[PDB]
């Protein structure tokens, strides 16, 4: 089994329930799994609901609901990223240089990068010396719906508001909204089959 970091946000409504909920369980399924924050402040979950309360009341209480600090994280150890959809990410992780350094890491030895709907915002961190960001010619997906940046939403795409939208592009996966959380992973796992 090799080694995933999942990074999602510390912020005050920061991470969706529902898209962490897939995320942590499909990812640990092929992976020995790390969550990651900004500061390793614990994550608030958003979209909290009937269907999956027992499941988060039962994940504050594992030993690794304890996010690491993303700041203290050497990219290198880990074969994988895996963002899941963070509403938060735009004050958390799109201005994070921690993350942007890690991002930078992946896209040049090109190791799997996964980002699902507000999650993909957390990449618009990664700027290069001449303020380009790294994916440049990727393609991607993301939401337009919903702020310190735009320019990067807009021109550097979009179907339709709760269908399941995903997009491969070389080693990087993203996922349209929260909907499209479970193939967007599924995806990640298959890069790394």
């Amino acid at each position: 089994r090799p080694a995933c970091l999942l990074v999602a946000s510390g912020a005050a409504e920061g991470v969706s329930a529902q898209s962490f909920l897939h995320c942590f369980t499909m990812a640990s399924t092929a992976f020995n799994l790390q969550v990651a924050t900004p500061g390793g402040k614990a994550m608030e979950f958003v979209d909290v609901t009937e269907s999956n309360a027992r499941w988060v009341q039962d994940f504050r209480l594992k030993a690794y609901a304890s996010p690491a600090k993303l700041e203290s994280i050497d990219g290198a150890r880990y074969h994988a990223l895996l963002i899941p959809s963070c509403p938060g990410a735009l004050t958390d992780l799109a201005s994070s240089g921690s993350l942007a350094r890690i991002l930078q890491h992946f896209h040049s030895e090109s190791k799997p990068i996964c980002a699902v709907g507000h999650g993909v915002a957390a990449l618009c961190c990664a700027t290069n010396e001449d303020r380009s960001w790294v994916f440049d010619s990727y393609s991607l997906t993301g939401p337009s719906v919903c702020l310190v940046v735009e320019d990067f939403v807009k021109d550097s795409s979009a179907s339709e508001p709760d269908a399941v939208h995903v997009v491969l592009d070389r080693h990087l996966v993203t996922g349209q909204n929260a909907s499209s959380t479970v193939p967007a992973v599924q995806n990640l796992l298959f890069l790394c089959g």
